[PDB]
């Protein structure tokens, strides 16, 4: 029982390390997503102004 | 949604380009028009002339 127990607080420890892992994934997919929406704007210019 | 929204503004931004673009012919076919009022009256007053 013992075992079991300390090793579900390094479970939560666990699982909390991994959202934060996750959450620095989300801020860089975060400004590669912001840079997709500039790239897009420039692509309808780039369509208007291909005329 | 935020993608197409940044595109509407520079949809906006695209079209008013076109508009002024459009001007810009429109002032020279203005002048060009003048002048095609102008040979007009050579060719009639070249009509009368012309006898």
């Amino acid at each position: 029982m013992r075992g079991q127990i300390r090793g579900l607080e390094m479970a939560s420890k666990n699982s909390q390390d991994g959202i934060s892992l996750i959450q620095t994934a989300e801020g860089a997919l975060t400004e590669t997503h912001a840079i997709l929406q500039r790239v897009r704007e420039l692509v309808v210019q780039a369509g208007n102004t291909g005329t």
